[PDB]
Parts: C-alpha cells; sequence; structure tokens
C-alpha cells in the first residue's frame, strides 16, 4: 500500500523533456511532488501555470506541492509570514491534491491549525513534515515529534532525519513502526543518505505510506529513480 | 563486505544441469552452501564425491557444508551422536572451506568445544548456527544467544528467527547490529519469511557478513535468487 512519490524541481517553465520523462515512468509514480522552493519569488499564479501542464496526467497520479524552507534543508528563503501565506493560497489551485506544511517545535500552533483546517476545508490532503538534515534524535524524541505533528489531524505525518550510525536508522524505523501500529493517521519516515536507503525501499514493511524517489539526479540525500524505487517496493 | 551464499540441496548425484546454473550465477556467488541433511544416510564419502564435482569452481567461491537437523528446521534425522561424528569427519575433505555446527541451550559445551577446536585445527572455518522457525525471542534473549555462541570462538555466528510482526524484524536487526559493533567475530542475522526479507537484502547495512539465496526454488522461508540478492547487496 506504500505510494511512490516522484520529486521534481523545475523553473517557472516545466520543460517538455521533463513531461516526457514523467510519462516514461507513469506506472512507477503514484504521487508527483512539485518542489517549488528552488523558484526564487515563486507565486501561487506561477504554481497554477505549472500545474496546468501536469493536470493532463492527473488520472495517473496525485499532485503534491512542497515549498521546502532553507531551515528544513530546501532552498526557500521566504519569511515565515510569506511562506504561510503561500501555503494557505495553494488551497485555490484545483489541480493540487496534497500540500506539505512544515512543523518545528517553535511554531504558532493556533495559526498552523487555522491553515491546516483551511486546506482540509478546501479538500486538500495535508502532509505535515519535519526534517533534521544534521542528526537523528533518540527514539523517544522521534516518537514525541510524530505525536506533536499528528495532534493537527493531518492526512500524513512525515519525519526525515539524518543518521550517523546503524542505531539511528533502526530508531527511525522503530518510531515509524510503533506510530503506524497505534494511530489512524498515515506516517512517512525517512532516514536520509545511503546509510538510510533501507528506510526508502522497505518503507511499506515498517508501516509507512509514501516513499520518495527522483526522475534524474537525487533531489534529497539517498534518493533513487522511481522506476527502481517501485521495483524495490514490489519486492517487500 | 557481505558475501552472497547460494544454497543447493542435491542428491548423491549433483546434476550437470545444477552445475550449469551455478556457473551462470558464478559472479553472484561468494559461498556455495551444500546442504546435505536432505540425503537420508548421507556419509562423509558421499559428501567427498559431490565436492569433487564442485572443486573445479573452488577459485570462484568458498564451499560451506551444512547438515541442518530436523529440530532446527532442516530434514536431518540423524541422532545427535551420528550428527556430531559427521561434523567432526567433514574436517578430512580438503575442498570444504566452512562447516556449519548447530547450537541450542541443551548442548554438551565440552564436546562442542572439542569438535570446534578440531575443525579449526584442520583449517576449517566454523559457522555456529541457531534457528528458531516458530518465533523471535525478545532483543535481550537474541543478544544472549549470539553471546553464548561466540564463547566457542567460531569464525561466524548465525541466528535465524521467524518474525510474527515488524518489532520482531527490528529486534533481529538491532541484535545483529549491536553484536557487530562490540565483537571481532563475524555475525549473520536472518529474519525468515517475506516479512523478514529486509534482513537478507540489507544484511550488510546492519553489520552482517553472509546473506543466503537460492538458484531455483526457495531453500528457506524468504529466500530469493542469488543474482537478485547480489543486485540487492550492491544497492546498499
Ligand atoms: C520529503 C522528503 C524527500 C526525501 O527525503 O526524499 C524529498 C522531499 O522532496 C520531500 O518533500
Ligand atoms: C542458514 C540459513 C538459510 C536461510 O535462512 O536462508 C538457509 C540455510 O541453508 C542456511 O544453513
Ligand atoms: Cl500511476
Ligand atoms: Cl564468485
Amino acid at each position: 500500500h506504500v505510494e511512490v512519490v516522484a520529486t521534481i524541481a523545475p523553473q517557472l517553465y516545466i520543460e517538455e523533456t521533463l513531461i516526457q520523462k514523467i510519462n516514461h515512468r507513469i506506472d512507477a509514480i503514484d504521487v508527483l511532488e512539485l518542489r517549488i522552493d528552488q523558484i526564487e519569488n515563486v507565486t501561487v499564479n506561477q504554481v497554477a501555470e505549472m500545474i496546468t501542464k501536469l493536470k493532463v496526467m492527473q488520472d495517473s497520479f496525485k499532485l503534491l506541492v512542497t515549498y521546502r524552507t532553507k531551515l528544513q534543508g530546501g532552498y526557500g528563503q521566504f519569511t515565515n509570514d510569506l511562506y504561510l501565506n503561500l501555503i494557505s493560497d495553494l488551497a485555490n489551485i484545483n489541480g493540487i491534491d496534497m500540500i506539505d506544511i512544515e512543523w518545528q517545535a517553535d511554531i504558532d500552533i493556533e495559526k498552523h491549525q487555522r491553515i491546516i483546517t483551511h486546506l482540509q476545508q478546501y479538500n486538500k490532503e495535508v502532509v505535515i513534515s519535519h526534517h533534521n538534515f544534521e542528526s537523528t534524535p533518540p527514539l523517544d524524541e522521534l516518537q514525541f515529534i510524530f505525536f506533536k505533528m499528528q495532534k493537527f489531524n493531518p492526512e500524513y505525518v512525515k519525519l526525515a532525519v539524518m543518521p550517523h550510525n546503524k542505531n539511528d536508522v533502526l530508531n527511525l524505523l522503530q518510531a515509524m513502526s510503533t506510530f503506524s501500529d497505534t494511530m489512524d493517521c498515515k506516517v512517512v519516515g525517512i532516514s536520509m543518505s545511503k546509510l538510510g536507503l533501507i528506510s526508502r525501499t522497505a518503507q511499506g514493511v515498517f508501516g509507512g505510506a509514501l516513499t520518495y524517489g527522483c526522475i534524474g539526479e537525487p533531489q534529497a540525500p539517498g534518493q533513487i529513480d522511481v522506476t527502481d524505487l517501485k521495483a524495490q517496493v514490489t519486492l517487500y
């Protein structure tokens, strides 16, 4: 039941060459993730334009739009206020199925619940996400983070962490697995880098709902092509 | 550094057709495991004859001979006395590189140390093995079993256990991983069945030294072809 996400990161012009590679991989892709943080001064209208090119394929996959802030390992240098206005305004593009919203311990909980409630009222599935690109907290802290993110009643919680050792990979898998056993909410757990690759291929074994791959070059530490990732998912 | 084992289980006649399939897979196979417990009243001289056919390939892989008792999930119904005489007598076949000897909590420790010391004096590498085909003990018990088997100073310790859930798979990986961090001894940890398949493909990720696959049909619960298993090992 694990769905394969293809992450793309184009500029305001989605190339015909990229549309072509998406189509060659159509049977591997359940979710197409349009990263937009790589577009300096991206607007909602530019996102709407790019989605017009993708929606022809809307029958073959769900569309997820993700603005990854620089603080959380992406390229987005929007202010928190401009970022949260972008997330809220993405509710109006009909073609979007899913929206990523970032979680960290210092957020305004009230504002986050307002935006999340708004996205869901506009029939958008919310992925609440947390990335640590430096380290992997101990097991009890990983479970704590999943627990705090699920309190917003999102469709998905996503935790991505950087292992320094084997135990860090096992702690991410164990946290995801325990969460998946106890909660209705869908869970996504990533151990990044080649060391954590087993979290991407065996995601379904440990109760996770999405696994992220690329079409060309790795879009995050440890990513492989979605054709190869679908083949991996199929093995487990 | 994880070595791929190809398990074969022939009758006194090793078929030319089997020798052919071994040769097609020569680049995937580091260790050829000749199971012999499927041969009722197998003798050391019959093993010696079969090894004559295999030793032409001795440059391309190590030869491991394994008598798996019925109590430990194999077909061998030799008495403990006849089984331990077979293990000791395998020391005299020059072509054998490795010998599997079974461990369980009720063994005569003195006799086991004598045989293990004899095999090693005859320049055989010892794999001390324990199989539980019904269940997976809790983490502290898994570590206990590895700890008791390593006290014999074997070349390898091998624990194969049957998971009932995700936590059982994670406990096998964690036990193997902790053992590999603290001991010089090589370690092999198998979670059997499709649920435990990640233990076979990601064995090297968690500090394990061997991973077992087949040439045709699965020879143990969860096994895949050694070509596909080598490809998996190569990914991690
Ligand atoms: C979340 C996680 C990713 C990953 O680790 O592969 C890729 C990124 O684009 C997603 O937003
Ligand atoms: C030990 C383990 C095996 C496995 O689980 O694949 C196969 C068996 O032949 C080995 O002795
Ligand atoms: Cl699809
Ligand atoms: Cl070889």
